């Protein structure tokens, strides 16, 4: 769609002349790593696609119809010949105003299990490391060009807040994300839960996001594991459980 994580980056994504409506970048090849391997290139400034550099040309580009005033991300991304790419967020620099001390952005937790989950994010600049931190404890630091990194030696059901710096570049600030850790031994409770009147007046629609060996759920029961609402009358700010094979979870987050 946007990028495929199999596909291996450009490196070395250089601004190299900055001018009133146009700059000028250059770039480094892919390493190669056996498949997938390196057809031409997609230049793109704030996620629209501008130049599209052929693999035996000199990596270089001039953009045209790019604002100075205004700041910009530019990517450059590898193209295969059955036409996968490579992510934005492997070779990525945001240029203009004074950017140069803005740091990574979109922090996002994913692959959540009792003890480990997917950490990842968008770079100011991919020509930096970064550090991974778990509740104010660096874990990792991550190469240039890599925006994921998996954490392990979590606790279950437990909170965790994971920041991402970047450490400054020899020549030759950071968001956050929070989450929790799955349940050991017993059901896990349903997520995003909203709270709407339904269509009669009486009645209020509860949603959640189904789990996804999961019986159903209940707030008053639903005994399907897809189902995601439930429309009560009243007259015939809660809480609720998933239902299991022989238990029911904790409760989830009040609304």
């Amino acid at each position: 769609p946007l990028g495929s994580d199999n596909v291996p980056a450009p490196k070395h994504l250089t601004l190299e002349r900055q001018l009133n409506k146009s700059v000028l970048i250059g770039w480094s090849p892919p390493e190669p790593v056996g498949y997938n391997l390196i057809d031409s290139y997609h230049v793109y400034v704030d996620g629209v696609l501008k130049v599209t550099v052929k693999a035996n040309e000199r990596t270089r580009a001039l953009i045209e119809g790019v604002d100075s005033t205004r700041p910009h991300r530019i990517s450059v991304r590898s193209v295969t010949q059955n036409r996968q790419t490579s992510r934005d967020a492997a070779c990525t620099m945001i240029i203009g105003r004074d950017t140069a001390h803005l740091g990574p952005s979109a922090v996002r937790a994913s692959h959540i299990t009792c003890s480990s989950a997917v950490i990842s994010w968008l770079p100011a600049n991919s020509n930096h490391q970064h550090v991974v931190c778990v509740n104010n404890v660096e874990v990792r630091t991550v190469k240039p060009g890599m925006y994921r990194h998996t954490i392990t030696g979590l606790a279950p059901s437990t909170q965790y807040r994971v920041t991402v710096r970047a450490k400054h570049l020899r020549a030759v600030p950071g968001a956050y994300a929070d989450f929790r850790t799955l349940t050991k031994g017993l059901p896990d409770p349903p997520q995003e839960i909203q709270l709407e009147a339904g269509p009669q007046d009486g009645t209020i629609l509860v949603t959640w996001q189904p789990v996804n060996p999961v019986t159903g759920y209940a707030v008053t029961d639903i005994n399907s594991p897809t189902g995601d609402h439930a429309l009560i009358d009243i007259g015939k700010a809660v809480t609720i459980r998933t239902k299991s094979r022989d238990s029911q979870s904790a409760d989830s987050a009040p609304i």
